This record gives C-alpha cells, structure tokens and sequence, in this order.
C-alpha cells in the first residue's frame, strides 16, 4: 500500500494554524492537517492534530504530543460529513492552549502539558494495522483521496496595550480577547475609542489586521489611531467607516499598501485628550479615498503615513504614547471584531512550490502506517488543489 | 496617620539625580527625595538620601546607607526656608563619590563606602516617633503635605575621547572634567579645538548638552565636531558662536531640535587634519541661523543633519573617527563650561503614570513611621506637581 504526505520545508510557532479540507471516507484510514517536530529532527516529539477517521467522516478528532506523550483525544461531531464538502479546521497554538475551530466556532479548548517546539506544517493520508478499535481495520479499497484547498498560518503579534473608553453614552461592550484580538459591540452611544495595540507607538511600526467583523450601524471608523506628547497630537489612519467619513483642512494625499489617502487636519479645543479632559491640539488624519475591504488581512506601513504627513508640514511629537488598532464611534450602534497579527504564512496550493513544501517518498513511518510514502500520491488537481491519494501495489 | 510615598517601578544606576520640590514644615516629620533598594527588591539596603525635617526647614540633611550601614548624616544651612518655594536639589551618584547640590551649587561630598546597587527613584512625607531628639515631637497638626514639580535622572554619558588640540598660538587653558564635563580659559589664540566625545563617530548618535558657560570674546564656536574617513571629511552642527558665523557654500536648511540651520559647503587646502599636518579635505556645516541660548539642557539630533546632508549630495565617509561636543577658537580669547550627558529619565509629574511610578499603599514602614501609606494621598495638582499629603484619622 502507497500512501501520502505532504510537508512544509520551514518550521512554524505559536500562531493560528487553518486549513480548508475535504477528508476522504473509508474504514481504515486517517486524513489530518498538523504540525509536527521530533527525535529524528533533533527535538522533543511535539505535535498538534486535525484527524479525520475515514470511517466515521461526520466527526473530528482533535488530539496532541507534547515530549512524545498523546493521549488527549477529544472527538467532536460536526453536524455535517466532512467528507462531502470543503470546510475550515483550525487551531490557535499558544503556550498556555490550544484552540480548535470548525468553520470559524470554537469547539474545544486544551490547557493540560501545551507543545512549545516550533514545527512543520504537514497534510497526509494513510491506513492503518494494529488500530482496528481506534480507526477500524482497512479493506483495500482503492484509490481513496483526501483534497486540501488552502493552509494559512499566522503568527502573534505582541500588542501589549488594551484600549476601552467610553464617555459613558449608550452602551459599550467591548471584550478584551486572547492575543491581539477584540471585538465591540455597541448600542446608541456618545463617543467611544476601542482598541488593541501598543503602549508606546512607533513611526517606523508595519500594522498587520483582519477586521473578520465591520458591521458599524451609524459613524463607526476603523482606524489606527495613537498619540504624541511635546507636543500633543492625536492621529489617525482610517480604512472604513461608517455613515460618515471623516474629513478636516485638506493637504494632499498618499499612497500606501494598495490604497490612496486624503490628508486632513483638524484642531480642537477643550476636549477630552490624554493630556487632561480640556486641552488644545491638533488631529493628523489619513482618510482613505474609499472604505477598504474588510475580512482579509491588511496592513498600514505607518512610516509612509507619517513621511507624507512631514511633506506637507506635519510633524508629531517625541513623547510617543499609545497606538492601537481601533473602532471609534459617536451616536451609532454597531459590532466589529479586530485581531491584530504578525506575519502570514499564505498557501493557496494551486500547484507543488518546492521551496515551501516537500513531498514524502521512498520510505513509511512504520508502527501503525500500513503504507509507503510516494510522491507519486501527492498531486494537483487543475482547479488548484492539493490531492492527496491512497493506492494499491 | 496616613502618609504618602510615590516611587518608580525602575531601578536606576549611577548618575545625577535631580528634584524641584517645596517640603512641608512642621514639627515631627520628614519630606524626602531619595534612591531605595532593599531587602524587599531582593537586595542589600542601599539608599541616598535628601531630607527636609520639618522642625527647621533653614536645613537639608544629606545621608546614605550603603549594605544597611548609615550614619553619614550631613546638615547643611540653606539661607533660606525650603518650605516657601520651589528649589532644585540634587546628588550626583558615581563609583567613587557622591555630591550634593542645592540651586546648583556644590554643598557636600562624600567618598567613602559608597553605595553601588541600583534603586528607585522616591519620594515621601511622613511623621514619626520615639526620635524626638532628631524631629521634634509631632504634634498632629494636619493636614499637610510636600509639593514635588519635577524629577530627572540622567545617566553617564560613556565619552571615551578627550580632544584638546592647539596649534600653539597664545594660550589653551583646557581641563578634562569628571564624567563628559570640560572647560577651557583661552587668551588670545591662534586655531585649537577642545571637547569631549566619542572615539568612533555614529551617524546616529544623539548629543545631550549643557553649555554652562558659553563666553568666547571674538571667533569662538560651540558645536558638535567630527570626521570620518573614506573620503576624509571634517564636520560640524554649530549652535553658537562669538563674533564670526562660519559660511560656506550655501546648499539648503535643515531644522532640529527646535532650530533651523543653515548647510554649507566648504574646502580646505594645506591645512592640518587627523591625517597629516599638511591635507586637502571637505567640510560640512549645518549652522544654527541664530545663537542657541546655553546654560539649558540642548539636544543634537544628528541623524537629522547626516540626513538632510545626503538631501544635498553630501555624503560622509565609511569609516568613521572622532565625534565631539566642541569649543573651538580663533584668534580670541574667552571662557567655556560644557557637559555631555548620557540618557534621560524626565518626570514632570502633570498625573499619575503607572508604567514609571506607583502608590505605596495599604501598609505602615513601623518603626520610627507612625503613619500607614495610602495612595489616597498621592495627588496631581491641576498645575503638574506631585503632593504627598499626611492626614489625619479614617
Ligand atoms: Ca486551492
Ligand atoms: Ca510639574
């Protein structure tokens, strides 16, 4: 029996970890999306799994090794058979847990003896002997697939500053969430700023985000948003908004990650500031032309921001305070839900990238992998999917 | 009693250490400023010491503890009552000695066991008991408080270069100072070039200095000096001057640290440079378009001139030598007091910040301290300054 996996050539660590899968269906064998370092690659056995047992393809089976030690098997059922459609699994590692999903919910949470050794990304399929009370024992059937449309992997970025102000109008229920992630919803409010980010901003940071939610019901903005001190300055870069876009004395504009920029300066007088609640200073906005999309990752190379702004005279202070990732409001309603990352491994595996991925082949895992690696199993289908395959002979 | 202690949440080394605040005057109890580390941070009790008591706030006692050992008490008369107005008080904490300072002026030095572990920054207002002999006794008066405007700590500035070159015309007084501080007494010079520095340049550094003493009687100029090499090139960001503003060859302006300069070019020819008494070279000039006031603490932002520079063409060379804070003459005499200065912590203390400082709160020192701290008493004024008050009861 020959059978197949697929594997990155690159480690990968904390993070959130997807994959876009359709499992094959027989008794006898295993379909899985994981991460895997160990022995024979000088470490500690540290894995995480997404395990379909082909014979039972309306559950999932979450598990992992930490130090070669298993045994954390949690099988949920999907509602669903996942060997009828594509769908997307994924886990959050983190240090202190690990979070699995199923088409973006959240099905189960781990916390006892976490992983912490870096490693690839793999994708396989193979039958088994000796595991006949675990995945049934396999019947020869042949050939079987297991197809994979897409992986992702993206890594932490190490916010360190949470924003939740409200001037107490309405209602505001923001929720501070794991790692770089936030989310608000909120009901007919006066004037509220929410947001991840950091305690001490930079002019030189890359700001990398998804919005997954931007569903602002009135004036809303997502926007990065921060200050300066010596002297005080409040700035923004909006991407969306809502009822209405923001606007000040016109200066010009700037192009930045794919998106053109109205700049704009406004003053204020007597507000609410992080100098005291009454004080006098300027805003420095860059408004996009138009509202970006949202529900993909995006990125505000502030530095070109605050470069075109020096062009055109404006220049910030040098007391740097915090710089967050934000949703404002004033007299709306609304949800949204932001993370702020790190970086973004992207795998759209329309075909085999050698320098990202490699093919298993010429040997087995032996134990209970009743097959052979071959990278003859490992193909390509023409609308660009990984196909992964288990033959006889 | 309650009574308020504000300290930082870093620990600070070697440095000068410097205070604007007004104690409060009463019988029975102390205001203070002073560098803690001890048993609860995990070390030996090393601590410096300013202490207004209350009973006579004509005096300042100086002290020091160093591996729980004190007893350096040192009283000193101030000519005036520090409870009435705001005065800046200082030590300057090194190695081998600490001094202290009141309005700027030099009052005590101390060299013996000094202490060498790192603490925080602190003040405090409390009333004792059981040493009326030292305090006086207290007597309740309440409420009261000591008023703080301001803290800065500035570490060493690890200059590794004295300059003090002359040509030999008339007479070069120069004197290596402690830490990055010079002077230099000329009369009636040919060319010379006194400062202290760096002996590999940055184009990146960042230059804190005082000029103290800023008085040249004829062509004198105060300004950041250096070369590189590769191509050799002689540079200089002036901020003041005597009677003669450097020129050249006129490229554009630049503005930093809160003034503009002026850039030019320039030539010389047979002429003495770090590569021989005799060189053809380069010159680079930013020149401040008026006089920088001096005696005030001023920045030199370098990379914004390399920066501008390179706008205009000008490029400086790979390898890089010696970066000064300089006092240069010609043909004159005059005077010059300068200091480079390492890194700043500054606290104008406008609120409360969380991440440099916190309240001691909830628990009494005991002892000597007849109160309980309560971060209740730690308030901002509208106006930015820090008051510590003691209060009565519950
Ligand atoms: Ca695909
Ligand atoms: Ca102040």
């Amino acid at each position: 029996f020959d059978c197949a996996e697929y594997r990155s050539t690159n480690i990968y660590g904390y993070g959130l970890y997807e994959v876009s899968m359709k499992p094959a269906k027989n008794t006898g064998i295993v379909s899985s999306f994981f991460t895997y370092t160990g022995p024979a690659h000088g470490t500690q056995w540290d894995e995480i799994d997404i395990e379909f047992l082909g014979k039972d393809t309306t559950k999932v089976q979450f598990n992992y090794y930490t130090n070669g030690v298993g045994g954390h098997e949690k099988v949920i059922s999907l509602g669903f058979d996942a060997s009828k459609g594509f769908h997307t699994y994924a886990f959050d590692w983190q240090p202190g847990y690990i979070k699995w999903y199923v088409d973006g919910v959240l099905k189960h949470t781990a916390t006892a003896n976490i992983p912490s050794t870096p490693g690839k990304i793999m994708m396989n399929l193979w039958n088994g002997t000796g595991v006949d009370d675990w995945l049934g024992s396999y019947n020869g059937a042949n050939p079987l697939y297991a197809e994979y449309d897409w992986v992702k992997y993206t890594s932490n970025a190490s916010t360190d500053y949470w924003q939740n102000w409200t001037d107490g109008g309405g209602i505001v229920n923001a929720v501070n969430g794991s790692g770089g992630n936030y989310s608000v919803n909120w009901s007919n409010t006066g004037n509220f700023v929410v947001g991840k980010g950091w305690t001490t901003g930079s002019p030189f940071r890359t700001i990398n985000y998804n919005a997954g939610v931007w569903a602002p019901n009135g004036n809303g903005y997502l926007t990065l948003y921060g200050w300066t001190r010596s002297p005080l300055i409040e700035y923004y870069v909006v991407d969306s908004w809502g009822t209405y876009r923001p606007t000040g004395t016109y200066k010009g504009t700037v192009k930045s990650d794919g998106g053109t920029y109205d700049i704009y300066t406004t003053t204020r007088y007597n507000a609410p500031s992080i100098d005291g609640d009454r004080t006098t200073f300027t805003q420095y906005w860059s408004v996009r032309q138009s509202k970006r999309p949202t529900g993909s990752n995006a990125t505000i190379t502030f530095s070109n921001h605050v470069n075109a702004w020096k062009s055109h005279g404006m220049n910030l202070g040098s007391n740097w305070a915090y710089q967050v990732m934000a949703t404002e409001g004033y007299q709306s309603s609304g949800s949204s839900n932001v993370t702020v990352w790190g970086s973004v491994f992207w795998e759209p595996k329309s075909y085999f990238n050698p320098s990202t991925w490699e093919k298993a082949d010429g040997y087995s895992n032996g134990g209970v992998f009743n097959c052979t690696w071959r990278a003859n199993n490992v193909n390509f289908t023409n609308d660009g999917k990984l196909k992964l395959g288990l033959t006889s002979s």
